Protein backbone atom coordinates (compact mmCIF):
# COMPACT_ATOMS: atom_id res chain seq x y z
CA UNK A 1 0.00 0.00 0.00
CA UNK A 2 1.37 3.61 -0.49
CA UNK A 3 1.26 6.07 2.20
CA UNK A 4 1.88 9.61 2.82
CA UNK A 5 4.09 11.20 5.51
CA UNK A 6 4.48 14.96 6.18
CA UNK A 7 4.47 17.75 8.78
CA UNK A 8 1.96 20.61 8.33
CA UNK A 9 2.03 23.85 9.95
CA UNK A 10 -1.28 25.86 10.24
CA UNK A 11 -3.23 25.85 7.03
CA UNK A 12 -1.79 22.87 5.42
CA UNK A 13 2.01 24.88 4.75
CA UNK A 14 4.57 22.09 3.97
CA UNK A 15 7.52 24.39 2.53
CA UNK A 16 8.49 27.73 2.57
CA UNK A 17 11.44 29.06 0.28
CA UNK A 18 13.93 28.48 2.93
CA UNK A 19 14.66 25.92 5.60
CA UNK A 20 11.30 25.49 7.90
CA UNK A 21 10.93 28.15 11.03
CA UNK A 22 11.11 25.22 13.31
CA UNK A 23 13.62 22.86 15.52
CA UNK A 24 11.28 19.66 16.32
CA UNK A 25 13.95 16.23 16.97
CA UNK A 26 11.26 14.70 18.28
CA UNK A 27 9.37 15.21 15.21
CA UNK A 28 12.00 13.41 13.40
CA UNK A 29 12.57 10.53 15.34
CA UNK A 30 8.58 10.22 14.62
CA UNK A 31 9.43 10.47 10.86
CA UNK A 32 12.39 7.98 11.25
CA UNK A 33 10.93 5.25 12.92
CA UNK A 34 7.85 5.20 10.75
CA UNK A 35 9.75 5.02 7.77
CA UNK A 36 13.26 2.83 8.38
CA UNK A 37 13.38 -0.53 6.39
CA UNK A 38 10.73 1.09 3.84
CA UNK A 39 11.24 2.52 0.60
CA UNK A 40 10.86 6.68 0.45
CA UNK A 41 9.69 8.15 -2.66
CA UNK A 42 10.49 12.35 -2.71
CA UNK A 43 10.73 14.97 -5.40
CA UNK A 44 13.99 17.11 -6.30
CA UNK A 45 13.35 19.35 -4.07
CA UNK A 46 13.17 17.49 -0.98
CA UNK A 47 16.09 15.27 -1.89
CA UNK A 48 18.53 18.75 -2.30
CA UNK A 49 16.80 20.17 1.10
CA UNK A 50 17.95 16.67 3.15
CA UNK A 51 21.18 16.65 1.53
CA UNK A 52 22.41 13.03 1.90
CA UNK A 53 20.93 9.62 1.32
CA UNK A 54 18.11 8.66 4.46
CA UNK A 55 19.95 5.75 6.29
CA UNK A 56 18.36 2.83 6.09
CA UNK A 57 15.59 2.87 3.07
CA UNK A 58 16.15 2.82 -0.27
CA UNK A 59 16.04 6.27 -1.54
CA UNK A 60 13.82 7.32 -4.80
CA UNK A 61 13.97 10.44 -6.65
CA UNK A 62 11.00 11.10 -9.09
CA UNK A 63 12.39 14.01 -11.18
CA UNK A 64 12.31 14.88 -15.14
CA UNK A 65 15.27 15.86 -14.41
CA UNK A 66 18.60 13.73 -14.28
CA UNK A 67 20.38 11.94 -11.71
CA UNK A 68 22.96 13.96 -9.69
CA UNK A 69 24.01 11.15 -6.96
CA UNK A 70 25.18 7.32 -7.59
CA UNK A 71 23.59 6.37 -4.06
CA UNK A 72 19.87 7.08 -5.15
CA UNK A 73 17.42 5.52 -7.34
CA UNK A 74 15.94 8.70 -10.01
CA UNK A 75 12.84 7.22 -11.88
CA UNK A 76 10.76 9.79 -14.42
CA UNK A 77 7.88 8.74 -13.58
CA UNK A 78 4.76 7.27 -10.98
CA UNK A 79 4.75 4.05 -12.47
CA UNK A 80 8.27 3.58 -12.49
CA UNK A 81 8.65 5.21 -8.72
CA UNK A 82 6.28 2.13 -7.62
CA UNK A 83 7.91 -0.28 -9.62
CA UNK A 84 11.70 0.57 -7.80
CA UNK A 85 10.03 -0.50 -4.96
CA UNK A 86 9.62 -3.96 -5.16
CA UNK A 87 7.52 -6.02 -3.03
CA UNK A 88 7.05 -4.54 -0.18
CA UNK A 89 4.20 -4.06 2.28
CA UNK A 90 4.33 -0.55 2.37
CA UNK A 91 5.44 2.65 0.30
CA UNK A 92 6.23 6.19 2.10
CA UNK A 93 5.99 9.33 -0.06
CA UNK A 94 7.60 12.26 1.86
CA UNK A 95 7.08 15.02 -0.21
CA UNK A 96 6.85 17.60 -1.72
CA UNK A 97 3.66 18.82 -2.72
CA UNK A 98 3.20 17.94 -6.13
CA UNK A 99 4.64 14.56 -5.26
CA UNK A 100 2.10 14.43 -2.43
CA UNK A 101 -0.37 15.72 -5.30
CA UNK A 102 0.50 12.47 -7.77
CA UNK A 103 0.34 10.01 -4.74
CA UNK A 104 -2.63 11.11 -2.69
CA UNK A 105 -5.36 9.05 -5.00
CA UNK A 106 -3.68 5.86 -4.33
CA UNK A 107 -2.41 6.67 -0.98
CA UNK A 108 -4.84 4.13 1.86
CA UNK A 109 -2.81 5.95 5.12
CA UNK A 110 -1.50 9.22 5.81
CA UNK A 111 1.14 9.82 8.74
CA UNK A 112 0.89 13.33 9.70
CA UNK A 113 2.60 15.92 12.38
CA UNK A 114 0.38 18.98 13.07
CA UNK A 115 2.37 21.68 14.38
CA UNK A 116 1.41 24.72 15.77
CA UNK A 117 3.32 27.66 13.61
CA UNK A 118 1.92 29.96 11.89
CA UNK A 119 3.76 30.89 8.65
CA UNK A 120 3.28 32.22 4.87
CA UNK A 121 4.03 29.01 2.29
CA UNK A 122 5.21 28.58 -0.59
CA UNK A 123 3.85 24.76 -0.81
CA UNK A 124 0.59 23.32 0.97
CA UNK A 125 -0.41 19.50 1.50
CA UNK A 126 -3.41 18.65 -0.94
CA UNK A 127 -6.81 19.23 0.52
CA UNK A 128 -7.89 16.03 1.77
CA UNK A 129 -12.02 14.96 2.70
CA UNK A 130 -12.18 14.62 6.32
CA UNK A 131 -14.92 12.39 5.53
CA UNK A 132 -12.89 10.33 3.39
CA UNK A 133 -10.35 9.45 6.28
CA UNK A 134 -9.93 8.04 9.50
CA UNK A 135 -8.10 9.04 12.73
CA UNK A 136 -7.06 5.60 14.10
CA UNK A 137 -4.14 7.42 16.63
CA UNK A 138 -3.14 10.96 17.98
CA UNK A 139 -0.73 11.95 20.44
CA UNK A 140 -0.47 16.10 21.43
CA UNK A 141 2.72 17.43 22.79
CA UNK A 142 3.81 21.13 24.03
CA UNK A 143 6.73 22.93 22.75
CA UNK A 144 9.83 21.83 25.19
CA UNK A 145 13.77 22.46 25.88
CA UNK A 146 14.34 20.45 22.39
CA UNK A 147 11.20 21.26 20.61
CA UNK A 148 10.37 24.99 19.14
CA UNK A 149 6.26 24.61 18.70
CA UNK A 150 3.74 22.13 20.00
CA UNK A 151 3.02 19.40 18.01
CA UNK A 152 0.43 16.20 17.39
CA UNK A 153 1.31 13.04 16.05
CA UNK A 154 -1.52 11.40 13.89
CA UNK A 155 -2.21 8.59 11.48
CA UNK A 156 -5.43 8.14 9.05
CA UNK A 157 -6.70 5.42 7.22
CA UNK A 158 -8.87 5.68 4.42
CA UNK A 159 -12.32 5.00 4.69
CA UNK B 1 39.82 35.84 29.38
CA UNK B 2 36.26 35.24 29.69
CA UNK B 3 34.35 34.85 26.34
CA UNK B 4 30.16 34.92 26.10
CA UNK B 5 28.87 33.43 23.22
CA UNK B 6 25.02 33.67 22.28
CA UNK B 7 22.37 33.64 19.27
CA UNK B 8 19.88 36.63 19.70
CA UNK B 9 16.66 36.95 17.89
CA UNK B 10 15.23 40.88 17.15
CA UNK B 11 15.49 42.68 20.55
CA UNK B 12 18.23 40.75 22.19
CA UNK B 13 15.56 37.68 23.10
CA UNK B 14 17.11 35.10 24.05
CA UNK B 15 15.72 31.54 24.98
CA UNK B 16 14.60 31.25 28.41
CA UNK B 17 13.88 27.25 28.26
CA UNK B 18 12.25 25.78 25.32
CA UNK B 19 14.00 25.70 21.85
CA UNK B 20 14.05 28.51 19.52
CA UNK B 21 11.68 28.63 16.65
CA UNK B 22 14.37 28.41 14.13
CA UNK B 23 16.81 25.66 12.48
CA UNK B 24 20.50 27.20 11.38
CA UNK B 25 22.67 24.47 11.49
CA UNK B 26 25.19 27.22 9.75
CA UNK B 27 24.98 28.54 13.05
CA UNK B 28 25.50 25.63 14.95
CA UNK B 29 28.86 24.79 13.23
CA UNK B 30 30.01 28.42 13.66
CA UNK B 31 29.15 27.62 17.72
CA UNK B 32 31.04 24.68 17.59
CA UNK B 33 34.02 26.38 15.76
CA UNK B 34 34.28 28.77 18.53
CA UNK B 35 34.05 26.57 21.40
CA UNK B 36 35.93 23.28 20.53
CA UNK B 37 38.76 22.65 22.86
CA UNK B 38 38.19 25.25 25.24
CA UNK B 39 35.73 24.86 29.31
CA UNK B 40 32.21 25.93 28.42
CA UNK B 41 30.12 27.46 31.70
CA UNK B 42 26.16 27.04 31.04
CA UNK B 43 23.26 27.20 33.50
CA UNK B 44 20.61 24.73 33.60
CA UNK B 45 18.16 25.59 31.22
CA UNK B 46 20.84 25.41 28.76
CA UNK B 47 21.96 21.80 29.90
CA UNK B 48 18.78 20.18 29.18
CA UNK B 49 18.04 21.79 25.87
CA UNK B 50 21.93 20.45 25.12
CA UNK B 51 20.30 17.09 25.95
CA UNK B 52 23.92 15.82 26.59
CA UNK B 53 28.03 16.98 27.37
CA UNK B 54 29.40 18.69 24.14
CA UNK B 55 32.17 16.53 23.30
CA UNK B 56 35.77 18.46 22.91
CA UNK B 57 35.01 20.41 25.24
CA UNK B 58 35.11 20.53 29.17
CA UNK B 59 31.39 21.37 30.32
CA UNK B 60 30.63 23.06 33.52
CA UNK B 61 27.19 23.56 34.83
CA UNK B 62 26.60 26.55 37.26
CA UNK B 63 23.23 26.00 39.03
CA UNK B 64 22.19 25.92 42.58
CA UNK B 65 20.34 22.02 42.65
CA UNK B 66 21.91 18.87 42.20
CA UNK B 67 24.44 17.38 39.79
CA UNK B 68 21.92 15.04 38.26
CA UNK B 69 24.91 13.37 35.80
CA UNK B 70 28.76 12.55 36.53
CA UNK B 71 30.20 13.63 32.79
CA UNK B 72 30.07 17.43 33.80
CA UNK B 73 30.99 19.24 36.47
CA UNK B 74 28.30 21.24 38.65
CA UNK B 75 29.19 24.05 40.56
CA UNK B 76 27.29 26.65 42.48
CA UNK B 77 29.00 30.17 42.45
CA UNK B 78 30.98 32.02 39.41
CA UNK B 79 34.49 32.10 41.28
CA UNK B 80 34.12 27.81 41.18
CA UNK B 81 32.79 27.54 37.87
CA UNK B 82 36.39 30.12 37.09
CA UNK B 83 38.43 27.52 39.14
CA UNK B 84 36.92 24.82 37.67
CA UNK B 85 38.39 25.58 34.20
CA UNK B 86 42.17 25.58 35.27
CA UNK B 87 44.55 27.78 33.14
CA UNK B 88 43.28 27.97 29.98
CA UNK B 89 43.51 31.04 27.55
CA UNK B 90 39.99 31.37 26.58
CA UNK B 91 36.59 30.13 29.19
CA UNK B 92 33.56 29.71 27.11
CA UNK B 93 29.84 31.30 28.38
CA UNK B 94 27.32 30.09 26.46
CA UNK B 95 24.12 31.50 28.60
CA UNK B 96 21.68 31.11 29.50
CA UNK B 97 20.59 35.02 30.95
CA UNK B 98 21.43 34.80 34.10
CA UNK B 99 24.50 33.28 33.34
CA UNK B 100 25.65 35.89 30.46
CA UNK B 101 23.79 38.40 33.65
CA UNK B 102 27.00 37.21 36.19
CA UNK B 103 30.03 36.79 33.90
CA UNK B 104 29.84 40.01 31.52
CA UNK B 105 31.35 42.52 33.95
CA UNK B 106 34.52 40.22 33.79
CA UNK B 107 34.04 39.56 30.00
CA UNK B 108 36.56 40.63 27.28
CA UNK B 109 35.25 39.11 24.33
CA UNK B 110 31.36 38.58 22.84
CA UNK B 111 30.38 35.93 19.61
CA UNK B 112 26.96 36.99 18.55
CA UNK B 113 24.61 35.99 16.47
CA UNK B 114 22.24 38.19 15.26
CA UNK B 115 19.11 36.74 13.63
CA UNK B 116 16.45 38.36 11.88
CA UNK B 117 13.29 36.63 14.00
CA UNK B 118 10.64 37.97 15.63
CA UNK B 119 10.43 35.98 18.80
CA UNK B 120 8.50 37.09 22.04
CA UNK B 121 10.40 36.40 24.89
CA UNK B 122 10.96 37.48 28.63
CA UNK B 123 14.74 37.50 28.75
CA UNK B 124 16.84 39.56 26.58
CA UNK B 125 20.80 39.25 26.19
CA UNK B 126 22.30 42.09 29.19
CA UNK B 127 22.85 45.39 27.82
CA UNK B 128 26.49 45.91 26.60
CA UNK B 129 27.09 49.73 25.77
CA UNK B 130 28.94 48.68 22.55
CA UNK B 131 31.21 52.01 23.07
CA UNK B 132 32.49 49.62 25.97
CA UNK B 133 32.96 47.25 22.99
CA UNK B 134 34.78 47.46 19.41
CA UNK B 135 32.82 45.50 16.81
CA UNK B 136 36.15 44.05 15.12
CA UNK B 137 34.25 41.17 12.43
CA UNK B 138 30.77 41.44 11.33
CA UNK B 139 29.94 39.07 8.43
CA UNK B 140 25.76 38.50 6.94
CA UNK B 141 24.43 35.23 5.72
CA UNK B 142 21.33 34.76 4.17
CA UNK B 143 18.69 31.61 4.59
CA UNK B 144 18.43 29.14 2.60
CA UNK B 145 17.56 25.49 2.00
CA UNK B 146 18.89 24.79 5.16
CA UNK B 147 18.95 27.86 7.43
CA UNK B 148 15.24 29.05 8.02
CA UNK B 149 16.34 32.92 8.76
CA UNK B 150 18.86 35.36 8.07
CA UNK B 151 22.15 35.49 10.29
CA UNK B 152 24.93 37.56 11.35
CA UNK B 153 28.21 36.79 12.59
CA UNK B 154 29.74 39.66 15.19
CA UNK B 155 32.65 39.61 17.10
CA UNK B 156 33.05 42.43 19.65
CA UNK B 157 36.26 43.21 22.12
CA UNK B 158 35.97 45.20 25.19
CA UNK B 159 37.84 48.34 24.81
C1 LIG C 1 14.05 18.39 5.08
N1 LIG C 1 13.55 17.06 5.45
C2 LIG C 1 12.19 16.71 4.86
C3 LIG C 1 11.24 16.36 5.96
C4 LIG C 1 11.33 16.69 7.31
N2 LIG C 1 10.49 16.36 8.29
C5 LIG C 1 9.46 15.61 7.86
N3 LIG C 1 8.56 15.25 8.85
C6 LIG C 1 7.47 14.52 8.54
N4 LIG C 1 6.64 14.07 9.42
N5 LIG C 1 7.28 14.16 7.19
C7 LIG C 1 8.11 14.49 6.17
N6 LIG C 1 7.87 14.13 4.95
C8 LIG C 1 9.29 15.29 6.56
N7 LIG C 1 10.17 15.64 5.58
C9 LIG C 1 14.26 16.18 6.27
C10 LIG C 1 15.51 16.66 6.75
C11 LIG C 1 16.27 15.86 7.57
C12 LIG C 1 15.81 14.57 7.93
C13 LIG C 1 16.59 13.70 8.82
O1 LIG C 1 17.71 14.07 9.21
N8 LIG C 1 16.13 12.55 9.18
C14 LIG C 1 16.92 11.59 10.05
C15 LIG C 1 16.38 11.69 11.53
C16 LIG C 1 16.98 12.96 12.34
C17 LIG C 1 18.51 12.87 12.60
O2 LIG C 1 19.14 11.79 12.44
O3 LIG C 1 19.00 14.03 12.79
C18 LIG C 1 16.37 10.23 9.56
O4 LIG C 1 17.09 9.27 9.78
O5 LIG C 1 15.21 10.26 9.07
C19 LIG C 1 14.60 14.13 7.42
C20 LIG C 1 13.84 14.93 6.58
C1 LIG D 1 20.51 24.51 22.88
N1 LIG D 1 21.94 24.80 22.60
C2 LIG D 1 22.45 26.10 23.20
C3 LIG D 1 22.99 27.01 22.15
C4 LIG D 1 22.71 26.93 20.78
N2 LIG D 1 23.20 27.73 19.82
C5 LIG D 1 24.01 28.67 20.33
N3 LIG D 1 24.52 29.51 19.35
C6 LIG D 1 25.37 30.49 19.70
N4 LIG D 1 25.88 31.27 18.82
N5 LIG D 1 25.66 30.68 21.06
C7 LIG D 1 25.22 29.88 22.08
N6 LIG D 1 25.55 30.09 23.29
C8 LIG D 1 24.29 28.82 21.65
N7 LIG D 1 23.81 27.97 22.59
C9 LIG D 1 22.76 23.94 21.84
C10 LIG D 1 22.13 22.77 21.34
C11 LIG D 1 22.84 21.85 20.61
C12 LIG D 1 24.21 22.07 20.32
C13 LIG D 1 24.99 21.11 19.52
O1 LIG D 1 24.51 20.04 19.12
N8 LIG D 1 26.23 21.36 19.21
C14 LIG D 1 27.14 20.47 18.42
C15 LIG D 1 27.14 20.84 16.88
C16 LIG D 1 25.82 20.37 16.07
C17 LIG D 1 25.76 18.80 16.03
O2 LIG D 1 26.80 18.15 15.75
O3 LIG D 1 24.70 18.34 16.51
C18 LIG D 1 28.54 20.92 18.88
O4 LIG D 1 29.40 20.05 18.72
O5 LIG D 1 28.62 22.08 19.38
C19 LIG D 1 24.77 23.22 20.82
C20 LIG D 1 24.08 24.17 21.59
CA1 LIG E 1 -10.53 7.33 15.90
CL1 LIG F 1 10.06 17.98 -3.89
CL1 LIG G 1 20.47 28.43 31.55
Amino acid sequence: MISLIAALAVDRVIGMENAMPWNLPAELAWFKRNTLDKPVIMGRHTWESIGRPLPGRKNIILSSQPGTDDRVTWVKSVDEAIAACGDVPEIMVIGGGRVYEQFLPKAQKLYLTHIDAEVEGDTHFPDYEPDDWESVFSEFHDADAQNSHSYCFEILERR
